[PDB]
């Protein structure tokens, strides 16, 4: 009642960010940089590939890996992701592509100030050669609906996802993710739903440096 409800999470953060992993063998180290605005539900990055470019995939399946904090919670919602703070969650995915392509995908979460800093591997495997990953056939993912809900015991959320390919096709992916708090006393939300929009505002051609953009808003 008398706390300062932005203590730990103030309405201008940064965000630093390196990813580490590979996909079909292909291993690279991709840095982040951005900013974001907690409560709006919007962050923006600038990634650039550090190791391994240009990246002999999609850089598309790995969008969703560069943090829930970043969602417009109404005040009738428990807010798992900022009630984390300041000390922090992880969270785990699986990726299950409807061509047998399989991705793990991890990060971990800690703030410093008024950064949060992510720790992020990423792995897939079972990519077909000719399939549209490896062959850099994708344009975006489909604003998509995260269906947010306790499961066993840990707050997971189940998104049936698309990307859109050249062709007037999708390319279909199961996400799965739990997310784990910190501090082991953080209280679960009730089941709600969060609508996802994410988009590559720019990037150079061989995806060496990308601008990434989310707007996310939880309901019910």
């Amino acid at each position: 009642d008398d706390k300062d409800p932005m203590s730990a999470i103030k309405p201008d953060m940064r965000i630093k960010l390196r990813m580490e992993g590979n996909v079909n063998g292909h291993h690279f180290v991709i840095d982040g940089d951005g900013t974001g605005k907690p409560y709006e539900g919007k962050q923006t990055m600038d990634l650039e590939v550090k190791e391994g470019g240009p990246l002999p995939f999609a850089f598309d399946i790995l969008t969703t890996a560069f943090n829930r904090v970043f969602v417009k919670y109404p005040d009738n919602i428990q807010d798992y992701f900022k009630q984390s703070f300041p000390k922090g969650y992880s969270w785990e995915r699986s990726l299950t592509f409807e061509d047998g392509g399989i991705c793990n995908a991890r990060n971990d979460i800690t703030m410093e100030g008024d950064t949060f800093y992510n720790k992020v591997r990423f792995y897939g495997t079972n990519f077909p050669a000719n399939g549209p990953v490896m062959q850099k056939k994708t344009l975006k993912w489909e604003p998509s609906t995260e269906k947010m809900y306790v499961r066993d015991g840990v707050l997971t959320g189940d998104i049936e996802m698309a990307l859109l390919l050249e062709g007037n096709a999708h390319y279909r992916c199961d996400f799965r993710t739990t997310y784990k708090a910190k501090e082991k006393g953080v209280k679960l939300p009730g089941a709600h739903f969060v609508d996802h929009a994410i988009e590559i505002l720019s990037h150079d051609k061989d995806y060496n440096k990308v601008k990434l953009y989310e707007h996310a808003v939880a309901h019910s």
